[PDB]
């Protein structure tokens, strides 16, 4: 219960740092600027060229960009974890609380990604939304488990990475769709990784709070988090075919270098730099033996080639990509 | 005590409850009822589903939208569910009875918002910036449906909230005939039918809550109709109507698609449903929960038929859904 009255304490905080990071719903895009307008003439002529910009972008972008998608559309389960978390739980299911602002406010944001790539993908007509949306229905229903433990410190810091490794695959997804000649879809990409910006500077920001007054508890907090590792929210992929969908799909993700275990270590070695773990003093031993883990981990995982195989992709009608 | 109780019924309701889940595998995907993407004839699919949409009224469409848009604020309801004592699902993957049950409802209720999402992007007739940002705000907003974290009150609000929606789409459904649809009215009437599989669980736990406490689930009863079954999106707001609910009320009740009769004919169901009716040796507190219960179904329709009588004009209204287009009330 220490852990837990810190949060409350924090609430008039929390409205003036962290709530100041959503944009306000009348700023806010919606996912209506970046699609074919169903209202105007041109919309037969938008989505004719929209399906003829997406022949030109290959199947392994795809398969990477509806497994981000994916994840995406996944959302109720990332807002459920959030109110698991002790200090922050949304009590009645409208708790005027900062934190349960924040987490419904967070929620409606994180809603217009999947909206938004969704339909795009849904006109593209590149891929079989059948498999896609049964493979959404699998991941729902099996849920993820972070192993937070009800617990806000292991909490945000897993957000904290999770969020910065969103944006890592937006944005590269974006690039590559230039690359691959469609600027409304790099556009897509981009407005989206964007908001996972401003996401990972909140929760990065109630993490260094958190390393303010209780740094004890911060460091072994973000040693217990890495120590069981950061487990991806989509892990449980299934599509009702391929039981390392996961695998195959991250491999793809790997090899277009949209998501690497490069940019694993690097997100760490953001994260201990950014709340400055690195000249943390004053620990009990405990918290010593904590900060150097954390520290030397982002060389060690560093530290740990060629034609790969071919593999079917029910979200692409069993058509196959390397991996 | 009341929450013990549910701890005990895990396995009950693994053979009782999840029995009422569709299989993945065995389950429609919206893109069943949606111009296929990937075929030739999509292009013809979609511009006689826009054909067929022009036929359709503004006044279907508010009340169609604000249903998706109800829909669509689903992360609110696994919440929801989530609050209540016996059945909280403890890290996000709990492999509980309650838990599995929570997050296959959700994986199911999605398809219905997509399904609904899609078509009205695609008819053309509805602006989806503007539903989109009601919905963003509704997310945002959330919704207290005064369940109290207990299961006794929280099932039997999803009881009724789910026969509400059987009702909503299944008349959605017959008035997409109406209007010469049969692939809208496939649409929700699909759904609807999900609906009904919902219903009919949620009423089974509660039936089970009856036998076990009866005392305790007469009172939970009364409690809820006492506070009034409040509405899930009533909270509704668009950044220009601070009366959008009970806009898009109005005209889902002069369309016929849900009016205080159907709330009626709800309540009236369920205490059929659940023998309140013949419910004997209970707690003078029981049965005084016992009788308000059975007494307020008339009650309600009296009241309506009262209302209607002295109806104050219903003028046009504007629904920024529609492009501020007009519609009755
Ligand atoms: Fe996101
Ligand atoms: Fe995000
Ligand atoms: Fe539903
Ligand atoms: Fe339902």
């Amino acid at each position: 219960p220490q852990k837990i009255e810190i949060f409350k304490s924090l609430d008039n905080w929390a409205e003036e740092n962290i709530l100041v990071h959503l944009k306000p719903v009348e700023k806010c895009w919606q996912p209506q600027d970046f699609l074919p307008d169903p209202a105007s003439d041109g919309f037969d002529e938008q989505v004719r060229e929209l399906r003829e910009r997406a022949k030109e972008i290959p199947d392994d972008y795809f398969v990477v960009l509806v497994g981000d998608m994916i994840k995406e559309e996944a959302l109720p389960t990332y807002q459920t974890m959030l109110n698991t978390l002790d200090g922050v739980r949304d009590e009645t299911g409208a708790s005027p609380t900062s934190w349960a602002i924040w987490t419904r406010a967070w929620t409606a944001e994180e809603n217009r990604h999947g909206d938004l790539l969704n339909k795009y993908l849904y006109l593209s007509g590149r891929v079989d939304m059948r498999q896609i949306e049964k493979t959404i229905q699998y991941l729902i229903g099996s849920g993820m488990d972070p192993r937070t433990e009800n617990s806000p410190y292991l909490g945000f810091i897993y957000t904290s990475f999770q969020e910065r490794a969103t944006f890592i695959e937006h944005g590269n997804t974006a690039r590559q769709a230039k690359e691959h000649g469609d600027i409304k879809l790099a556009q897509i990409c981009g407005t989206i990784a964007a908001d996972e910006k401003r996401h990972e500077t909140a929760y990065t920001k109630i993490v260094e709070k958190l390393f303010e007054i209780d740094p004890d508890g911060t460091v072994l907090a973000f040693a217990d988090m890495m120590r069981k590792k950061i487990s991806m929210p989509a892990h449980l992929m299934y599509d009702g075919r391929d039981d390392n969908l996961f695998d195959h799909f991250s491999a793809v993700a790997q090899r277009l270098g949209v998501y690497t275990a490069k940019d694993y270590a690097d997100i760490l070695e953001f994260l201990v730099g950014r709340w400055k773990v690195d000249k943390l003093t004053g620990l009990s031993a405990e918290g010593q033996k904590a900060q150097d883990y954390v520290c030397r981990l982002p060389p060690r995982i560093r530290r740990l080639a060629k034609e790969a195989p071919t593999m079917p992709f029910s979200w692409i009608f069993d058509r196959q990509v390397k991996l």
